[PDB]
């Protein structure tokens, strides 16, 4: 996908949100896990796209902090809408991050 290509090599990489609970926990979490860093945030109702340059991290632990409710990962995998930048996941965090390629 020539639209997916562009995500991939992106300057601005992380999540786009489906719309939902989870939005302003990922803000939050944007900004603690990667602190002093410039975030954007649009909002286009049914999403909500976060970014950074270079890389952005959002860690299971400070989510859940934020929704104040156990939390795995997958609820976030399960609820992005797209993303910019390439992935590296496990069960404690996610990396978004630009692709040098």
């Amino acid at each position: 996908s020539t639209l997916a290509d562009q995500a991939l090599h992106n300057n601005n990489v992380g999540p786009i949100i489906r719309a939902g609970d989870l939005v302003e926990p990922v803000i939050e979490t944007a900004e603690i896990d990667n602190p002093g860093k410039e975030i954007t945030v649009e909002d286009r109702r049914a999403y909500v796209r976060i970014a950074a340059e270079g890389e952005l991290i959002l860690t299971r632990k400070t989510l859940e902090e934020q929704l104040g409710r156990p939390f795995n990962m997958q609820e976030l995998e399960i609820n992005l809408a797209s993303f910019a930048g390439q992935i590296q996941a496990d069960e404690d965090q996610i990396r978004f991050y630009f692709d040098k390629t």
